[PDB]
């Protein structure tokens, strides 16, 4: 049988592989041939090519869910300003890492036809909101937060340009009425 | 090749690849749905990759003319109907069954190889931002700008929510 060190390492060849070329370039030979594996050992761990893909987008929504908490997380207490760097800075950094597009956005374009794709990648723009909103809906109301947050998604679209700054958030950040009465 | 027929072969593809992606569609479905030769269609299109580069500069022209007319319905001085229109226009796009991204966000991340395509994406979301700017730069700031128009962008993800909505925006003018 599969050892784990190698049922993963098919996932994260795949992945690699899928950011750089799209999911339809890529078939499951292709995986194989690049992951150094015999192909008998990808059918022994994955039923089917799109239960195969179901994994590593899984995977992925994982490893984006763990880099960002933990970004969040060696903020100071109360930092709120350093949280909301970090936020930024997050998907700045997403953005400017080949970059045509997110291996999220990739997946729900390619896969009209899966509806729980679509709906893994909602449930996970949910959950970053919404730690998002729990380090600062004290600090921030509702409207600003929507704002934000599509601002940064908006960062992650493919070819955007006039990018917000950071010195551009901090602004929104700060005028905020609340901030200027003590 | 008919400037009419023109019209039919690209929109029909347009309309397609808005459903089913691009590299999904091939020339010769294409062809069929529209009912051209495929003689004619090749001496027009000598490769899928020709009738793409085509396709999105048609869609391209199309946005540019679309948000154009509505920004251009706007009285002068009416700064805020000029940012309820380029709201409303985002979450028009968006905001339809099945949605799962633009068609220009669809063809630079199915041509990547195609350096041509992310150009002419990137060409027109800057053209989106200056219009917008040329409205309302002598009334909200180079900062509000790129937020706004970012946060519209975002409306663009597919997958994406809690979208802001016209008060939230309305509010941050």
């Amino acid at each position: 049988t599969l050892s784990d060190e190698k049922r993963n390492h098919i996932l994260t060849t795949a992945l690699n592989l899928f950011d750089q070329f799209g999911f339809q370039h890529i078939s499951i030979m292709r995986i194989i041939t690049e992951a150094k594996i015999a192909k008998q050992s990808f059918y022994m761990a994955f039923p089917s090519k799109d239960s195969f893909i179901i994994e590593c987008l899984d995977m992925e929504i994982n490893r984006l869910k763990q880099s960002l908490s933990n970004l969040l997380g060696q903020c100071g207490k109360d930092d709120h300003t350093s949280i909301l760097k970090s936020f930024y800075q997050w998907h700045v950094d997403l953005a400017y890492r080949g970059y045509n597009g997110t291996l999220l956005t990739k997946a729900v374009i390619e896969y009209w036809n899966l509806p729980d794709i679509k709906m893994k990648v909602e449930d996970f723009n949910k959950w970053k909101y919404e730690i998002f909103a729990e380090y600062l809906a004290e600090e921030i109301n509702n409207a600003r937060l929507r704002i934000i947050v599509s601002a940064m998604n908006g960062i992650l679209l493919p070819a955007s340009t006039y990018l917000p700054t950071w010195e551009d958030i901090e602004s929104l950040y700060g005028e905020q009425f609340h901030h200027h009465h003590h």
